[PDB]
């Protein structure tokens, strides 16, 4: 038995719903250490300790842009911290440092008896997500921290597109009609550069730069893929191999690629 498997056996319907099986609670981090602000989402009675995911917004943006991932991921068995950065103008490298500082504080809170997540986290199993410059920061986090178990940035941008060192399983959400971080100069070159990992490229048909943000029109598919990826690679949970690695064969997807990802 896989010691990290949590929750009921997945179905397409349960992964496409607005929330999974677990009840979610949240709190604001009182004294954030190394980043601007944080909200922690966590499940009640997930059946064991769970991995932690840190999510960072883009340039000029705040937690609201990426908030929907908190309850969505937490309700399937993850502790999620969404952050504001020290300044909304921080660059991707600074976003990566703040993302890792947020994970370090979640690990610290796991050992803090007064914290609602006391004893709820497996601090050896962490993942990174983020939008735009926060997506580039997530790739920087993966490159610099290969002990991370999964990355799933959305519409990523960085000055450099070369992430060939990344060995962390990485799902790239891309937005077909992005005019801010255009797919052909950002998300797709980033994806192509990664030769050392399990990876996936999922481009949302007709999507603008904000196509995976809170309030987007593809939460069923995007949330299914995000949860399935984190389940498969943070929990080593082979019940999610098909969901994580399959082509959706959906009109909502304009481009799908995957490598080293077996059904």
């Amino acid at each position: 038995t896989n010691p990290y498997a949590r929750g009921p056996n997945p179905t397409a319907a349960s992964l496409e719903a607005s929330a999974g099986p677990f009840t979610v609670r949240s709190f604001t981090v009182s004294r954030p250490s190394g980043y601007g602000a944080g909200t922690v989402y966590y499940p009640t009675n997930a059946g064991g300790t769970v991995g932690a995911i840190a999510i960072v917004p883009g340039y000029t943006a705040r937690q609201s842009s990426i908030k929907w991932w908190g309850p969505r991921l937490a309700s399937h068995g993850f502790v999620v911290i969404t952050i504001d950065t020290n300044s909304t103008l921080d660059q991707p490298s600074s976003r990566s440092s703040q993302q890792m500082a947020a994970l370090r504080q979640v690990a610290s809170l796991n050992g803090t008896s007064s914290s609602p997540i006391y004893g709820k986290v497996d601090t050896a199993r962490m993942g990174v997500m983020g939008w735009s410059m926060g997506g580039g920061g997530s790739l920087i986090s993966a490159a610099n921290n290969p002990s991370l178990k999964a990355a799933a940035p959305q519409a990523p941008w960085d000055s450099s597109t070369n992430f060939s060192s990344v060995t962390v399983p990485t799902l790239i959400f891309a937005c077909e009609n992005d005019s801010i971080a255009p797919v052909n100069s950002s998300a797709l070159p980033i994806y192509d550069s990664m030769s050392r990992n399990a990876k996936q490229f999922l481009e949302i048909n007709g999507g603008s730069h904000s196509c995976a943000n809170s309030g987007n029109s593809n939460q069923a598919l995007i949330g299914k893929k995000g949860v399935a990826w984190m389940k498969r690679f943070m929990d080593n949970d082979t019940r999610y191999s098909t969901f994580a690695c399959e082509n959706p064969n959906s009109t909502r997807v304009s481009d799908f690629r995957t490598a080293n990802c077996s059904l």
